[PDB]
């Protein structure tokens, strides 16, 4: 059993504002929730469909792929 509804990764978000990214996740996937954080943020590592990490740079730009994590 490992198949959650909604997209699990938004590679196309790489390069977009952490806000637009998180929004895209919660919007495109109403079954998940995205959180905004910068590169190196002390965040969980486990897997959570309702949780999507939005890693952005000092400019608030999504540098890492926002995927169900």
């Amino acid at each position: 059993s490992r198949r959650c509804p909604g997209k699990n990764a938004w590679p196309e978000l790489v390069g977009k504002s952490g806000n637009m990214a998180a929004a895209t996740v919660e919007r495109e996937n109403r079954n998940v929730h995205a959180i905004v954080l910068k590169e190196g943020s002390a965040m969980t590592k486990d897997f959570r469909c309702d949780r999507v990490w939005v890693i952005v740079n000092d400019h608030g730009v999504v540098t890492s792929v926002p995927h169900i994590t």
